C-alpha cells in the first residue's frame, strides 16, 4: 500500500474516460474527500460505479454538477434533481441495474468470475432491455439496455449478468493500519469492501491511520492486497440524508402486516407499512430485521444521542442496531437476500398480479429486485386494495413494470388477505368484517379462490 | 439459532444419502464433535464435501473408515489409505474438483447463484471430464466426471461451474455468541465459514460461547441468521498434522528463486523449493506471502511451543504470520487469487511447455494449484530440475502429464536455466546456469527456444 | 421382413415420444410415403433423427408444420422458415451434430458400440457445449448442449460421442427383393443405409419390388436381417430441391484455387469457389471429386434432361458422375473423410486464425465441415477473399467466429495472396498477387507471417 | 490406383517390422500371391495382422514357415502347427484379439476412430490381460498382454479396444475395374474390406482386372479411394481347407436344440450341435443363418458340384448359401452380431455358470466373444450334461476361462433344459424322461429353481 498525505495526489492519474468506482450506500461509507480531489482534478466523462448517486450537493452529486461524469452504473439514483436533469437532457447515460446484481458483478470483478447468473431481475426490463440508457437532446433514445441472457438451472429461470471491474475504485473506510489493511465502519461499510477488489487502482481514505497490529488478524475487512493507495481523508462532514429519530386504512394493513411476524424470523422490511408493523411486534417475540446495505439486527430510530451517520437503513435513514447485530458488505448483503436467507421479505407495492407478479419499483430499482429474487424467502406485499379511482391493483397482469414475476406469496390490503401461488393465483384467506366476498370481487381484477377456513381479517393486539 | 448441550441432539436427523458440507482445510478448523457425532448415529451414504479427507484416524478420515460416505467432494485427499483403498476399490465415489473451484461453488449455493464462470480448470482434466469418480469392483469405470462447459468472455476461456448446497454443514468454529453469531480463529476459518450459509441446516460446534455483546458487530464472521443449530464441541484435541518447526542443484534452483521477489511484493510459495526461497529474502525487503488457506502475511514456521493447530499453512505445516497479517477464508482466498491479486505465484512443476502448459499436480487431487495458475495477472514462475530421471525432457513442446493449467507459465528457473515463457512466441533463454552452454540446454530442453541478446549467467541471492 | 401395403399399418405403432431416424440427404432418399403415413397416424413429439430438415412443405418439413416433432438432432437445418420459427420461438428443440458423426453414432448404434472418439468438433461448440438446444418463449434458453468429454490419444485430441439409436427408423430405399433385401439408388443411399440398423424396428419404403435372385448376393446394400417392415412407396415425387443444370476478386480465388489440384488426386470441394475451381482442371488430369452425401467421382452439373432427383452434391444441386464413380453410404462417406482418405479437402471461410483453426460454419448447423476438417492427413485448403467489409481481418491471430475445427487449415488463398499455415509456425506468405506488396499484406492481415524466400507472384490457372 | 504387373514390385518397400494387415478368413479370400510375392522379398519381423494364421502351408503360414512374422495379431489360429511350435518355443508374439474387436478396431482405424468401446471380451482375459503374448526359450512369460479399461454406458460394461492401421495391407479381391474400384466374391470379402481402409499404402490383389463401368457405381464394394496398389494376382490354387460335401445322447442334445429354432429367425449357429440341429428345421419354416465371416442365408454343404472355395462357413467347411442370401465384410457381420440383429446364437459350451457366464474357447476366441456379447441375442448353449468323471460342467463359476459373463439364457443338455438369468440364476424347464429332478441335482453343480411347467423334454418331429 502507497500512503498518501494528499488526497488529489492519490488520484489524479485517473485518466479521462476511466471507469471508476464509487463507495457508500446513500451518503453513508462515501469517499467525500477523494471526490472533492476528483473535482480538483477536473478528470472528465467518467463511468462512475455508484450504488446511488449522492444527493445534489454531496457525494457522487458533486461530480454530476460539474459534469465529470459521462454515464452512472446504479441501483437508486433519486434524491437527486441534478442527475435527472442531465438524464433527460441526453447530458448523462445511467445504466440501471439491481442493487444486488451491482454488488455481485462487482465481486465478480475482483474474483476473477467474468460472469455468473442469477434470478434478480428475471421477467422484468434487465432481462428484457429496452430502458434508455441515454436520451438524444430531441427527447428519443439514443442508447437503450441491451437484454440480458437467461438460461434455465433447476426449473428455475436466471439472467446472465457480466463482471465489471474498473480502472479505479475511490473507497470510503474507517481505519487503516500502518500496512494498510483496512476496516469498515457500521453500514459504512457497503458498496466499499467489494469495491476495493475490482479495480486495477484502488484508493481507500479512512478516517484514522493506527499502528499495525491495532486489527485482530482475523478482522481486518479488507486485507492490505487490495489497497493500494491510501489517504487518510482531511475532512469528514458526517452528512446525514435523512434524519430519523425516534389514517385506518393504513393502519389496518400495518397491525394485519404485524402478524407475518413469527419468534425468531428473519425479516427485510421494506419502508411504509411493512417498516412501520415491527413498531407492533411483541416484545416476547425475536424478530431480526436485515437491512439490504449490510446490516442484521437493526433496532429502532435512534434517540438524538444515537443518531450516526455510519447507521442508516435501506430507506437511507438513521437507524439504530439491537445487541447482537452484524454488519456486512453490499456483495454478502446480497448472497444473503438471494440465497434466501431471509424468511420473510415484506414490502409495498403498485400491483401484484394473479401469479404474484409484483410492480413496485417504477429512479432504479434498488434492491427489489433482488429482494423477491429467491423462491425461499417468503414475500408478503402490502398495500392499499385499490388505486384512484378504485383502479384494480390485484389484477390479471401487472400493467406497470415488473420487479419479478411470481415472487408475491401474500398480499395484505385493508380489504383482504390473499394467499399467492404462483401455479393456482389467488386465495382469499382473511376478510376485513362488514366486507363481502362479493366487495373483493368487485375491487379485484382476476378471480380467486376463497379458503373453506376464511377468517375476519385479523389485527395484531397491541 | 437453536443452542444444543449434545452433539447428537444437533445431528441426529441427517437423512443417509444426504449432502453434507465439512468445515476444514487439512485438520484445521475440523468439526471434530460433530464427526464423532456421526460415528454415533450411524447415518451412511453421505455424499461428503470436504475441501479434504482429513487423515486416516481423524476428520472426514474417520467417516471413511466407518464406511458412512458414499461419496466425497474435494479438491486434495492425500494422506490416507483408507480412503485411497475404497477408491481405487470402487467402494467410494470422489469427485476432484479445484479448491478454489469448490470454494465458491458453495458460496455460489449460499448466495442464489447457480452457476458462475472461471477459468480454473480450462484446458484440464476438469473441463475435459472423463476422471472415474467411482469403479466398479473389477476396476470398470462405473462413473466418469462430466465434462464443463466452456464459453469465451472477453477473449478468454472460462469453464461454467454450478453451486453447491448441502442438507446440512458441519462447521468448526472458534466462538458463538449467545444469539448465534460465530467467528473462526486464523487459519481454521477456512471452508468453514462458506459452507455455514450453504446447507438448509447449518450445524455449529464451537470451543466457546460468550455473551452477545463480546463481538464487535463488524467482527461477526458469520452473523446468526446462518448458524442453525450451535453446540459447544466436548472435546477439541487440536491435532497437529505436521509439526513444522523453526544438494547443490536444488540450493541453486532456490537461490535463483530467491531473486524473484521485489520489495512490496505478494506472492503465494508452493512448498518445497519455493518456500525454501522465501528464506532468503531480504530482511530490506517487504514481501507478503500468502496462504490459499485463508492468509495473508505467513511468517516462518513457529518454534515448538509456538505451535498452534489453528495456523497452518498450504503444505499443512504449522506456521506462524507476521505483524499485519490477516485471515479470511476460502472462498475469499480464491476470489483473491483467481482476481489475480497475487503479484507472484511460484511452484514445482512436473513439465511444462512451450507456450506455458503446466503439468504439476497429478489420485491426489489438484488442490489449488489450478486456481493459482488461473489468472492471467499472476505471474507464475515454475522452479524445477530441468530433466528428469534418463534426462527424459521436462520442458517441451507438450506436456505428456495432465495440466494443471494452459498456457500459464511465465517463466521457468532450473538449475541450468531460466526461461522466460510467452503464450505466443514461447521460450526465451534469459540466464544460463554458467559453464553450460547454449547447445547443453538445446540438449535438455525438448523444445526450441529463443536466446536472449541479454543473456547473463544466471544469478543467485546473495544470502 | 414383414411386408405391407399400407404404409400407415407399417408406422401406426409409432409412439407418441418415440425417437425416430428418418433417411435422407435434402431431399434426396427421404421416405416421403412414410413421412405421409405419419401425419395420417398423428404421432407426436418425436424426437426425429434426420440429416436435414427436408425443406418447408416436404421431407421432415411436412412433420414440422404439422407440429409432430418434438425435437431434431441434424447437421443441417437451412432452407426452411418453420424450423426456423418453431426453433426460435421455443416450440423446437435443436441438437445440431457434426454430419460424419451423426453418421457414425448412427452406425455405432446399430453395430453395439455405445461410444467412439472422433476429432470432428474438438475445440469447437461440439465438444464445449453451451449452444441451446431449446428455447423458451420468452427467448430464455431452456436446454442448452452438452460439452463433450476429450481425450487424447496418439497425441491428438478427440471427443467421445455415443451411439444413437432409434425406436423406429424411417428409411427410403430403391428396390427389395420378396426375401426384405434391399438396395439403395446413387446418393439417395446416405443415412438411410446406417439408419436400417440402428432402430428397434426399422420400415423401409421401396419404390419397387423385385423377386428373390434379383440381386446378386454380394450386392445387397442393407441385408433382410436390418428391414424389419417394408413397403412400396405409393407415390415418389423425385422433388429436387436445386435444380442445377450444365467478379474478377472472385474470379481470381477461383483461377488460383484451381491451381491445388493435381493428377490422382482425391478432393472434396466445398460450394462457391472451390467446385467452381474444379471447371479449370485440365481434361489431362485425373481428379476424383469425393462428396460427403456419399459419391466419389462427381462430374459436372447435368443438362436439364439428364438430371436425377438420386443424384445431388453436397450442396444439394443436382449433379452427375463420372465413368468409374461409386456410391456409399453417409456413415462410409464419413469414415473416408475422418480417416483422412481425401488428399485435398477446399473450402471457403468465413475467418482462419494464425495456426489454422477456421470459422466457417456459424442456427443452420455445420453440416459435414467440422468432419472434412478433422484430420490431419488431408490438406485442408481455404479460399475466400482476403477481408471483409469495412476491411475486416478475416486472416488473424484468433478466430472471432464460431470455430469448425483447431488447427486444421494447411493454406489460404484469398485474391491478393497465398499463405501456406503450419499449427506451430504460423502463417508463410507463398505467393503474392502482383502489384502488391508485402506491407499491403501486413495491413490486410491480423496476425504476423513469415514471408517465403521463394516468394512468388500469385499464379493463375491457364484456362 | 497405381497398377503393377509384378507383385513383388508392388511390395517390394515394405520395411522390416512393418505393420502387416493381411485379409483373409481361413483360406478364404488370401491374397495368395502377395504372401508369394512377400516370400521372394524375404521382409521380416513383421507385425501380421490377419485374422487367422492361414494352415501350415498356405496363406500366413508361409510367412510363419520362412519366419518372416514377429508378431501375430489374429483372433484363431489353429489348425497350424508351425504356429503353435513357434509360439511356445518363443520365436513368435501373439495377441490373441476377438474376431469382431480385431474387425472392429481395423475398420476404425481405417475410419478416424482412434478407439471404440464394445462389450465383447467383457469379463474375460481380454479385459484381465495376462495371456503370454511371448514367451521365453526358457518356457517363462517375456510380454504379457495388458488388461484393457472398460467404462460403463446404460449400465453395461464394455471395454476400450483401439484402432489398428497398418503400414501396409495385403488385399485379395475378386475383380477391380480400370479405375482400381474394387469387389469382392461371396466369403472371400471377410476382412479384406475392412483392411483395404485401414493401411497407410493398401495392395489389392484381383483375379480379373475389367473396364471401368464394369461395375454399377452402387455396387463397388471397396471404391478405388481405398485401393493404392492393384495387381491381377498371376496364380490361384483355390485351397479349400475342409472339404464338406452334402451317439444317442448327442442325437437328443440335437433334437431339442432343433426346437429353439422359429420361423422368421435369425440365427448363429456353432460348428457341432447347434449346426447339425439346423437339419432338422421343418422345410415349412424359414430360418436365416449368419456366418460371422460374413455371410447372411447359410444352406447346407455343396454337392460336389458346389464347391467353391471362397464360399464356407465359421468353422471354415464348404458350404452353400439359399436364395436371397448376401455377403457383406467382417466388420459388418460383428456390427451385426454386436448390434444384436441376431435373435439366437446357439453354440456349444465346456462350462456355464449358474448365472450364464460361458466358457467355451480355452488358439483364440474366433468370434465366441462377439456372438454372446449382446444382451439382445439369445444365447443358447448345447452340451452334454457332465464332464468326463461326471465332473460338474454347469456350476456356481466357471473354472475354465470364461468367453462372456453371463450372457447364456438357456442351457440345453441330454438330461435337462435350463432357462439361464443374470441375476436369478438357472430355472428347470425341461427334464429328460426317466430322470428325477434329484438326478440333475446330482450332476449340476449349483442349485436351480424347477419351473412349475417343467414338462419331459422335448425331441423335434423329425
Ligand atoms: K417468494
Ligand atoms: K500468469
Ligand atoms: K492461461
Ligand atoms: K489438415
Ligand atoms: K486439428
Ligand atoms: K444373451
Amino acid at each position: 500500500t502507497k500512503f498518501y498525505t494528499d488526497a488529489v495526489e492519490a488520484v489524479k492519474d485517473i485518466p479521462n474516460g476511466a471507469t471508476v468506482l464509487v463507495g457508500g450506500f446513500g451518503l453513508c461509507g462515501i469517499p467525500e474527500n477523494l471526490i472533492g480531489a476528483l473535482l480538483k482534478t477536473g478528470v472528465k466523462e467518467l463511468t462512475a460505479v455508484s450504488n446511488n448517486a449522492g444527493v445534489d450537493n454531496f457525494g457522487l452529486g458533486l461530480l454530476l454538477q460539474s459534469k465529470q461524469i459521462k454515464r452512472m452504473i446504479s441501483s437508486y439514483v433519486g434524491e437527486n434533481a441534478e442527475f435527472e436533469r442531465q438524464y433527460l437532457a441526453g447530458e448523462l447515460e445511467v445504466e440501471l441495474t439491481p442493487q444486488g446484481t451491482l454488488a455481485e458483478r462487482i465481486r465478480a470483478g475482483g474474483a476473477g468470475v467474468p460472469a455468473f447468473y442469477t434470478s434478480t431481475g428475471y421477467g422484468t426490463l434487465v432481462q428484457e432491455g429496452g430502458s434508455p440508457i441515454k436520451y438524444n437532446k430531441d427527447g428519443s433514445i439514443a442508447i437503450a439496455s441491451k437484454p440480458r441472457e437467461v438460461r434455465e438451472f433447476n426449473g428455475q429461470h436466471f439472467i446472465l449478468e457480466e463482471a465489471i471491474r474498473g480502472d479505479f475504485a475511490l473507497v470510503k473506510a474507517w481505519k487503516a493500519d500502518q500496512a494498510g489493511n483496512v476496516t469498515f465502519r457500521k453500514s459504512a461499510r457497503n458498496f466499499n469492501l467489494p469495491m476495493c477488489k475490482a479495480a486495477e487502482t484502488t484508493v481507500v481514505e479512512v478516517e484514522e491511520i493506527v499502528d499495525i497490529g491495532s486489527f485482530a488478524p482475523e478482522d481486518i475487512h479488507i486485507p492490505k492486497i487490495y489497497v493500494h493507495r491510501l489517504v487518510k481523508g482531511e475532512k469528514y462532514e458526517k452528512r446525514i440524508e435523512r434524519l430519523s429519530v425516534r389514517d385506518n386504512v393504513r393502519e389496518r394493513i400495518i397491525k394485519r402486516a404485524a402478524l407475518e411476524f413469527e419468534d425468531g424470523m428473519y425479516a427485510n422490511l421494506g419502508i411504509g407499512i411493512p417498516l412501520l408493523a415491527s413498531n407492533f411486534i411483541s416484545p416476547n417475540m425475536t424478530v431480526h430485521l436485515q437491512s439490504e446495505n449490510g446490516i442484521l439486527g437493526l433496532g429502532p430510530y435512534p434517540l438524538q444521542n444515537e443518531v450516526d451517520a455510519d447507521l442508516i437503513n435501506a430507506g437511507k435513514e438513521t437507524v439504530t442496531v439491537l445487541p447482537g447485530a452484524s454488519y456486512f458488505s453490499s456483495d454478502e448483503s446480497f448472497a444473503m437476500i438471494r440465497g434466501g436467507h431471509v424468511n420473510l421479505t415484506m414490502l409495498g407495492a403498485m400491483q401484484v398480479s394473479k401469479y404474484g407478479d409484483l410492480a413496485n419499483w417504477m429512479k432504479g430499482m434498488g434492491g427489489a429486485m433482488d429482494l423477491v429474487s429467491s423462491a425461499k424467502t417468503k414475500v408478503v406485499v402490502t398495500m392499499e386494495h385499490s388505486a384512484k379511482g378504485n383502479a384494480h391493483k390485484i389484477m390479471e397482469k401487472c400493467t406497470l413494470p415488473l420487479t419479478g414475476k411470481q415472487c408475491v406469496n401474500r398480499i395484505i390490503t385493508e380489504k383482504a388477505v390473499f394467499d399467492v401461488d404462483r401455479k393456482k393465483g389467488l386465495t382469499l384467506i382473511e376478510l376485513w368484517e362488514g366486507l363481502t366476498v362479493d366487495d373483493i370481487k368487485k375491487s379485484t381484477g382476476c378471480d380467486f379462490a376463497v379458503s373453506p377456513k376464511l377468517i375476519p381479517m385479523q389485527q395484531v393486539t397491541t
